[PDB]
């Protein structure tokens, strides 16, 4: 008897068309035609789908991370044995680790899309999507963490992101690299993320209906950041993440703004715009109230310090977070 | 022996700490450059080197003024006989202060960025080595007009295409896209490529007259993206463009786009540049249209730099998208 | 509408196999090169092709003969006014191909080599859009004296950098020393570098009226290393040359390395390169003495083809050390 | 306060040359390693560290003897007391030094391999910062279980992904396949993951009794390949097992290939590897009917090492593929 695999669309370039075969950037079309592409897709899981959302991922927003972790922790509750969710790449590492943060279940979740639309020649998302439905039907996917599945590459949550713009094989782990392989429907584990995840993150959004406001800013030379700060503030915002130079250093010229707007009760989140390595945060800023990122790029980062925004205000309690998860 | 000329802007490869065992709590720009100099005697060999502090900086607070000052250092001591020109250079910023220096120097000979992970106090520490290699790059047969280059970790990088990718390790810098120049065997130098990208003598953009440049900040976009309030408060504040690192080949949200969108209408230049390390961004013909620049593959701080090069000589996002090709 | 010749070879893009969803257990060199063609008809809009079957056979059997026949018939091609020349070859040993026709073609005109992954009709097979960018290369106007290259997963890699380094994934190339030379979307060619080692018109290697080359064999390194039997075999049946895989930057384990310096003794021509995937090789100055030749940076297979062309003009090791320095 | 011992082998960190520029052409194996130690004092407040010489060698003429010695010696000194043990060892065979032991090793306690690529000597030397943080590791307490590791250039790597990826620069090590286990930031170590592949006390290899190894050898397939002589030579000096470099996913070239089928037939045992440094070997059911084994993901020279401990248990080819599949 087959594992009842339920599939979730958000959207995305995989279930996109353009009228062109030659051309990769960019309508829509239906799942059921997705699997249409993919037959054998049916010999591996009886499979149902539902549709969350139709955006371009890079038009994501909270509402749609709600309702998927909501959706899931469902549909876990009545039997289903693994989700598919299929996603746009350019927010999908945002989307894989919010839902790796506030998903109870050991249950296999994994994000899938694809680089060239389906109606391109040499399209990849049919071999993705097959292999992502072998993915979370193996035995072995239990327990792994929400994963990111593309080009026979297994990403964990915790690690994933994008790190080429056009090439198909887009995905990468910087610090910690793949979970493991896939060749042909075959899964090949190679690792298992330290991080701790799903039932062991403290995350509850099961309430909520929004989040609290996090927003993000960038720092260079002559940085004019500030404006950008002091205006974030005025309008709502509860958490700024910094993409710092280097190993988390951000430019004087925004560093005194986001330390007045530190003793006014902002939460500030310094990451890096560097793809790998960690930051650091003197011990002097820490006092300050300045919260290091660790590796979490500032999208990512972005995602921890909502959801940790959820249960305390207190910087060193938020660092906490940043440290475990 | 060859004219050569190191100038010290600070950075790690001048920084200093108390401890030995530490590489992330120390002052940057806290070692003169003629101080570096005599911890590595053998340089003296290379060349007859004479050195200046143009700055003592921590390289993430540079800024316009003082790559003003470096490039018409450098354009008055090549005009007097210097053969070659070392900078030694926070890492933070190096690829920004590298590409504007590739477009603004009108000189073949050759012109190199060089810095260290590792404060000069450290247990193997980085910046010897370093500076070594880098004096006898720019004293090489083979070095000139090769445009602007960083030359770090034995590694050969050219000003278009270096981009610092890691943020701890000494191997911290590659291009992404293009691919090094060169490497460099204890003190001998390989080159492999030619950069094909326009520079120096061939790029148009003269900054020897002006005191200022236009004010191009940049901003970022993800999920839920709320950089709107931002665009709007940056125009208002004097900002004469914006670079957004857009998620996947440039894309921007929704949210943030329709901003932007009313801010072209207003005079506002927009240059789209991608949040994501290596390829190029898209911009549709619309948007174009709309006056969206494509960033190609420059990331957004180096994208800055030539988006504020280009509003010295042009207004026009049309011609500005044809520098943004070319250079 | 350039006039260009599709030469097939073989390989897995010519692949099949009955499972749709299957990749490794595939037929390489099943299906006739015409029938890939007719599967990308947008490639009869980009120019006046023609083709012809030089071979179908799996990259892993590739030998002398086809390489000697695929480099007159290319000469041939060109002086019958081809204005460009795409190969499809199977993955295992391309590198090895492209190598020996950079060397080789006496031509300024683009060649091309492509292949795929993935057999042809397995889902989402590469195949086709890797043919169709691989066309649009050779008919690019600025694909002019580039060398011999290999276009394949949208990246354009120059054959004297070029190497497998993946062997399942469609990424399955890269320039681990160079970089790549430029970049393909959509059909259009971007280039970033120009490749320096000199090629084709520039290199001194004749095979028009060769029927034969000189006979070069590979061995390896490594711990308690037992290949100096395997030395002394090979030389005993007509190896003329040995190029070995060194661990690190060309260290050859002390029981091969005193067969070798016997056997160097005796007319045996010795190469050094490496088994580590990027650097360069090092030997020192009195194994140079020796007759030790360096290899620099090329990978074990595709030094032979340098050393075994090196043999059709010299057996002095001092020459064609200047080969390698310069190739 | 923790126990740790560390054992010096030799190598390059422990390398001497007369110039402190010069990075190539010094005798590896020269300095002392309490030399070494005293050389960092900080090391002295991490752990109550004793020292024993096992070797003093240039690591690319390691051997199967000072295996099962240092095998040996660990055993007991961790059954007399110690927490931990850092081995200083040549970069060049340092992927198989770690990997034999990590399947022959019966304890939990971390064992560290560490070296350098610039020796003592060289200004900017490695040497230094990699011992003291290879010492920190051994000394943390989420070292415990994670298998055999390299720790080198701030990045803790497994003994069974660890690869020489760069012979000349000092990040020289990765895992092509299983990437890094964790880094560490001035003896701050930061864990990501842990390997899966069963390690140490869940290995069933027994080395405690031996004198010896089984003989296996490693031979690469090529355009041409003319291994098939090599391969008759080795199995009738002696040779048990060969490994070889296949072609992409562990395709060999046909020449060679038949002789292997012709010396399975005779007892030979065959490792099908890869000369491609990522990716995962392919064998056909027919062919391993006829008893070629798969390597998987493991190179050549690693994959000798698990071949040669294999033939210390059985000589049955589907045993061994099994024990490929698990460790």
């Amino acid at each position: 008897a087959k594992s009842r695999i339920a599939i979730l669309g958000t959207g995305g370039t995989i279930a996109g068309f353009i009228d062109s075969t030659i051309a990769t950037t960019g309508g829509a079309i239906d799942i059921d035609v997705l699997i249409k592409a993919v037959p054998q897709i049916r010999d591996l899981a009886d499979i149902s789908w539902e549709q969350i959302a139709n955006i371009d991922s890079s038009n994501m927003c909270d509402e749609i991370w709600l309702r998927l972790a909501k959706k899931i922790a469902k549909l876990f509750a009545e039997g289903i044995d693994g989700v598919v969710i299929t996603h746009g790449t350019d927010t999908m590492e945002e989307t894989a680790y919010f839902l790796n943060l506030t998903i109870k279940s050991d249950k296999p979740v994994v994000l899938v899309g694809a680089m060239r639309p389906s109606t391109a020649i040499s399209a990849d998302g049919p071999k993705n999507l097959y292999n992502a439905v072998a993915l979370v039907v193996n035995k072995e996917a239990k327990n792994k963490g929400v994963m990111v599945a593309i080009n026979d590459k297994i990403l964990s949550a915790r690690g994933v992101v994008k790190t080429h713009s056009l090439n198909v094989d887009a995905f990468s782990s910087p610090d910690f690299g793949d979970l493991g392989y896939i060749v042909d429907g075959k899964v090949f584990f190679y690792n298992n993320v330290i991080k701790a995840h799903t039932k062991n993150a403290p995350f509850d959004v099961s309430k909520l209906t929004s989040l609290p406001k996090v927003d993000i800013l960038y720092s260079y030379s002559n940085d004019g950041s500030g404006v950008a700060a002091k205006a974030l503030f005025e309008h709502g915002t509860k958490g700024i993440v910094v993409a710092g130079s280097g190993a988390g250093s951000i430019h004087k010229n925004q560093k005194d703004v986001l330390k007045e707007l530190l003793k006014k009760g902002l939460k500030v989140v310094v990451s890096s715009r560097v793809v790998a390595g960690c930051v650091a945060v003197s011990d002097s800023d820490e006092k300050l109230g300045f919260i290091s990122a660790e590796d979490l790029n500032p999208q990512k980062a972005r995602v921890l310090l909502m959801l940790a925004l959820t249960k305390t205000s207190d910087p060193k309690k938020i660092q906490e977070y940043f440290l475990k998860y």
